[PDB]
């Protein structure tokens, strides 16, 4: 049911064959916990735009005969009756013991998004790609689709640099176009479940950067999804030096990256507020990360926190690390599965784990090699079950499976080996959430905005802006479908989501009051500024930060509902 708690994982293709990702596969999934599995990735083709396959020996073709399939200590066969094998097999086969549990395709992701920028291009190509989503997910068993494009901005160089080729000629239209392509694929997706007696789901992935975000002008697709995930991690990390949390949840005013912006954006928190301005808290997902990013050779801060280090994290601190010429030499990220980071802690007794109350999340600082990485334990899953609670999120989607944590059955004392520590996978934070969110109980249903319950009048207001970062400079046009002229001294009231705050009124007088993710902003004009019949009038301001929109527009008290 829709206000049910959800919690989203995401499984990684790749991990099954590989050493420092635990040799993770389906039968590792934490079944038991998660509400819904995001299978990563497929991408786009480049040549017909129809979804595809990453690695399709991994997702309908491998065997796992080199490998061990097992849940509950009992073996797991591929089902023999299936016309494929690989992860895809497992799946099916899991869930026929699990079918509660929805199962996702997610497309695109950070390296998966290039061909996106090219099928968006046509309605017809958008279209072909729509359709291909719905016969692969009958084809494969899964309930939905999940777009994790990286990302639909105008922002100058966002996204994989390796796409810029792409992205950079596409940059004025790729929000309107991802609009089109996620109300297509509702049109096409909700019809498949009318045909097919199945109510398949459509989900994304979004960013939570406020750079990203700054070109990113109309957020109407969000009404089209089941629920909407929020990227509330990568905050920081070894691309700048900031020594800084990779997955904060509340504002901290000490991230020195962001001390001179109106308010810290660098936290879910932040986020929070500038989506609620197009859904409601129930329809918002919280990213959680089961990996660390980190620095060596950390400068200043206290337990390297709020330092400075232009060295991320190497060697033994970054199994995770990217290989993208070969031979093994890792670039430099700090990035580790939690398990790696409590078998270093078993190791070293001078690698410690530390609480940030602020922020809510912990972090690993060793004070003899100066090297600081970001972590998630049990106390900061109570944090975040606590802000769901508080804040009616619809649950939490986590990034990734294989680096939650459990006892090792490959354990051997004393060894350095990768997956010969006490802890490989598991599912000890996944659980921990799990019955948080089973115990806080179902969403409540947000009210409806209240201008729908006001009086109509047949007034037209359309809020428009432009953003220059930090400055939004909105223009609200005013239309009378009145028989009457509206006299001067009118005023127009609208919801700013507390991502944002209201600097100024470009001509008349303007009211702040709160009214709880949103501040209300009432515009009072002059009596100058009558409204003739059938006319227009604008009036401008400034606005500070972004915003996925505004809400609850009320004109002289009354619902303005045009013509
Ligand atoms: C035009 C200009 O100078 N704009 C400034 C912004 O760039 C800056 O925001 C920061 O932008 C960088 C990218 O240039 C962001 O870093 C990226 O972060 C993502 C994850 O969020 C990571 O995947 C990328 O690898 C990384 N790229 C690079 C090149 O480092 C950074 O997170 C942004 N920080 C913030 C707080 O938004 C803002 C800062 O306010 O200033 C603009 O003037």
């Amino acid at each position: 049911s829709e206000l049910n708690r959800k919690l989203v994982g995401y499984f990684p293709e790749w991990a099954y064959s590989s050493e420092a990702q635990g040799y993770f596969n389906v039968t590792d999934l934490q079944w038991d916990s998660l509400t819904h599995i995001q299978y990563s990735f497929a991408m786009v083709d480049p040549s017909t735009n129809k979804i595809t396959l990453s690695n399709k020996h991994a997702a309908i073709e491998e065997d796992f005969s080199e490998f061990d399939l097992n849940y509950n200590g009992k073996k797991i066969e591929l089902d023999p009756s299936l016309p494929y094998k690989g992860h895809f097999n497992v799946l099916q086969t899991m869930k026929k013991n699990y079918p509660d549990v929805s199962l996702l395709i997610s497309v695109g992701g950070w390296t998966g998004t290039r061909c996106f920028y090219t099928m968006i291009d046509t309605d017809n190509r958008i279209n072909t790609f729509a359709d291909s989503c719905v016969d692969f997910i009958r084809k494969y068993g899964f309930d939905g689709v999940d777009i994790d494009f990286q990302y639909p901005s105008s922002t100058s160089q966002s996204g994989n640099p390796d796409d810029f080729d792409l992205s950079e000629p596409r940059r004025t239209k790729l929000n309107e176009r991802y609009n089109i392509l996620i109300k297509t694929l509702r049109e096409k997706i909700d019809m498949a479940s009318k045909e097919d007696g199945k109510e398949y789901l459509l989900t994304a992935a979004v960013t939570a950067s406020p750079w990203v975000l700054g070109g990113i002008s109309d957020n109407t697709y969000a009404k089209y999804l089941d629920f909407l995930s929020i990227m509330s991690y990568d905050y920081h990390g070894g691309w700048n030096e900031y020594v800084e949390h990779l997955a904060g949840i509340y504002p901290n005013k000490e991230d020195r990256e962001t001390v001179t912006q109106i308010m810290p954006t660098l936290c879910m928190d932040w986020a929070y507020r500038y989506y609620r301005g197009v859904l409601p808290a129930e329809k918002i997902l919280m990213g959680i990360p089961y990996y660390t990013r980190g620095w060596e050779n950390v400068q200043g801060g206290i337990n390297g926190l709020h330092g400075s280090s232009k060295t991320p994290a190497s060697g033994k601190y970054n199994i995770l690390g990217d290989d993208l010429n070969n031979d093994g030499v890792l670039e430099p990220a700090g990035a580790n599965p939690l398990w790696h980071v409590l078998n270093l802690m078993e190791q070293d007794p001078n690698l410690k784990v530390y609480w940030d109350e602020i922020s809510k999340v912990p972090y690993v600082w060793q004070n003899d090699k100066k090297v600081f990485v970001s972590f998630e334990n049990e106390k900061s899953i109570d944090a975040r079950l606590e802000y769901i609670q508080n804040k009616n999120l619809g649950g939490a989607l986590i990034w990734v499976m294989n680096g939650d944590y459990g006892l090792n059955p490959n354990y051997v004392e004393g060894s350095n080996k990768i997956n010969e520590g006490k802890y490989t996978f598991g599912d000890t934070l996944t659980k921990r959430l799990s019955q948080g969110l089973k115990k806080m109980g179902v969403c409540n249903k947000t009210p409806d905005d209240l201008n729908i319950s006001l009086e109509p009048i047949n007034v037209d207001v359309k809020f428009n802006g432009k953003y220059d970062h930090p400055n939004y400079t909105y223009s609200i046009d005013i239309t009378n479908y009145t028989d009457k002229e509206i006299k001067g001294g009118w005023n127009v009231s609208f919801d700013l989501p507390k991502s944002a705050v209201f600097k100024s009124s470009w001509g008349g007088t303007y009211s702040v009051t709160d009214n709880g993710d949103f501040n209300t902003i009432t515009l009072t004009s002059g009596a100058w500024q009558n409204i003739a019949p059938n006319s227009t009038i604008t009036v401008q301001g400034m606005i500070g930060l972004c915003f996925s929109g505004i809400r609850n527009v009320t004109f002289n008290g009354m619902n303005p509902i045009g013509n």
